[PDB]
């Protein structure tokens, strides 16, 4: 409901949490799982936190769409409304 989804993916083999947490930090998720079996995770984000916060806090994240991590360039897109 009160929440979207990010959907981040392309992730390097040996990828771990600490790695994750950096670099949502500033963009501050509610959930995180890592799901290294297709690169991907889930990163959940409470948009009743902050009616007019949430905008930012995916646009800080979907600014890491294309990004290096570990050697790797990773994907991140939008997930719930298809």
């Amino acid at each position: 409901g009160n929440r979207f989804i990010v959907f981040v993916g392309s992730l390097p083999r040996d990828i771990t949490a600490v790695e994750l947490q950096n670099h949502f930090k500033n963009s501050s998720p509610d959930q995180i799982r890592l799901r290294a079996d297709k690169g991907i995770a889930f990163l959940e984000f409470d948009a009743d936190k902050d009616r007019t916060g949430i905008q930012r806090r995916m646009d800080i994240a979907l600014l890491q769409h294309g990004t290096l991590l570990k050697e790797k360039k990773i994907n991140v897109e939008l997930t719930v409304g298809g």
